[PDB]
């Protein structure tokens, strides 16, 4: 992914 969240 390389990116995050949480949603």
């Amino acid at each position: 992914x390389x990116a995050x969240g949480y949603x």
